[PDB]
């Protein structure tokens, strides 16, 4: 049991999945969507979440989990938020590139191969950003860098904006408590299993 945000997950998703497996499993992605969108994109989740209410009449339980989201990644918003308004450049990127992990994950077959490798790299380079913010050595920001750098390059986007956005957005979400993180995890946990259960059906 995860806590709020996985209590509210089992529920909509025994709802959505429950009956037609095939239209359900597609309804639960988009939830899935627009809940990973919530911290690093907040209008963008909103809209999804709310194409979801309009389509399962679940008002009270994805108006809920919504706030949930809100609290558990009240650190990434905020972060995310600043850099909007103070480098939109930078933001730029950290959205192109969480909109290309989020579809890389949820519907592969939209992803060419070159996009694919960036969201690989990018997804590399965050995680030594993470582990340099979280102890590791120095040279864990050099070859995250490096990462970063090639998978901006792919896109075509700046390095140099790159960077800053993805350092930025990594340290929002360093920042969450290890209670927060746990939340999500387990929320994450709920959703990537429930898919699997649909995904024998179909």
């Amino acid at each position: 049991s995860g806590g709020a945000g996985a209590a509210l997950g089992r529920r909509l998703l025994g709802a959505i999945l429950g009956g037609d497996p095939r239209e359900g499993l597609a309804l639960a992605k988009r939830l899935y969507e627009g809940l990973w969108m919530l911290g690093v994109d907040p209008e963008r989740g909103e809209a999804i979440l709310a194409e979801v209410r309009a389509a399962t009449g679940l008002d009270a339980e994805i108006d809920a989990l919504a706030a949930v989201m809100r609290a558990l990644n009240a650190t990434i918003i905020a972060a995310d938020e600043e850099l909007r308004a103070a480098d939109p450049a930078a933001y730029a990127a950290v959205l192109t590139f969480a909109d290309l992990v989020l579809t890389s994950k949820l519907y592969p077959e939209k992803v060419s191969p070159e996009e694919k490798k960036a969201a690989e790299l990018f997804l590399k380079g965050e995680e030594l950003i993470a582990e340099y913010l979280r102890g590791g050595p120095e040279s864990y920001l050099t070859k995250g860098k490096e990462y970063v750098a090639e998978a901006a390059k792919i896109l075509g986007l700046d390095p140099a904006q790159a960077w800053r956005g993805a350092v930025v957005h990594v340290a929002g979400s360093v920042a969450r408590t290890p209670e927060q993180a746990a939340a999500l995890a387990a929320l994450d946990r709920t959703f990537e299993e429930a898919l699997a259960a649909a995904e024998a059906r179909l």
